């Protein structure tokens, strides 16, 4: 029942509810001569919202912000980006626009300054360092190390035991590491090992782009980026 790109039209978000309180956001884009889906993550924060990344883009992300008012009802007041690539920061501008803080990490906005960007406007401190775990209202913010990118977070939904893994961890129809430009595939086996020791309860596992799973998507990742490494 998960919306697959094949469904989604460029320009048009799906939600999916994962829990009470909590859902993904599905989007679509044209990338690198292909169209690629795209997930994020919603979490009621009482009687607002907190949004994990854009839809990828600003007339995408505008479509993700009317999607919400007329299935969920609740203003969006905070948005988190996990990296600073366009999937996760392009639409942070609508975003701001609409009245919606919007944060990230220092290295994430440096980065996403550097690539021209869209840049979220508040800092998250606290993640600095491969290990590092912040609460920020209802979900834990946890920096494995580097691994897609150098600034790549991942999220946790306590209530929900929900593992929303970002960019750094693959669907399983993922049979490369993806776009590597920015990554790191010497550590990365290293940062998911870290995401399965912090994390041995998670539920539900969601990549950046794809498919949701279990557990098995975090040592399927490790699979794939060691042999791509190799
Ligand atoms: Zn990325
Ligand atoms: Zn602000
Ligand atoms: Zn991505």
């Amino acid at each position: 029942e998960y919306p697959t790109v094949n469904e989604i039209p460029v320009g048009e978000v799906r939600l999916y509810q994962i829990a009470d309180g909590v859902w993904s956001h599905i989007a679509t884009q044209s990338f690198d001569g292909a169209v690629y889906p795209s997930n994020g993550l919603i979490v009621r924060d009482g009687d607002e919202l907190l949004l994990i990344d854009t839809a990828w883009g600003a007339k995408n992300t505008a479509a993700l912000l009317a999607e919400i008012e007329k299935q969920i009802g609740l203003p969006v007041t905070r948005a988190v980006s996990t990296h600073f690539h366009d999937d996760r920061v392009g639409g942070v501008d609508v975003l701001r626009k609409a009245g919606v803080a919007t944060y990230a990490s220092p290295s994430t906005r440096r980065l996403a300054e550097a690539e021209g960007n869209e840049i979220p406007t508040h800092s998250l401190e606290g993640l600095s360092s491969s290990g590092d775990a912040v609460r920020f209202g209802p979900v834990e913010l946890f920096y494995p190390g580097a691994a897609h990118s150098t600034d790549n977070l991942v999220v946790y939904v306590p209530s929900a035991n929900v593992l929303y893994g970002g960019c750094a961890v693959l669907a399983l129809s993922r049979t490369s590491a993806g776009n590597v430009a920015d990554a790191d595939l010497a550590e990365w086996p290293t940062s998911v090992e870290r995401i399965q020791k912090h994390y041995p309860e998670a539920e539900v596992v969601i990549p950046g782009h794809g498919l949701p799973g279990g557990l098995d998507l975090l040592q399927h990742t490790a699979n794939v980026v060691t042999a791509h490494k190799n």
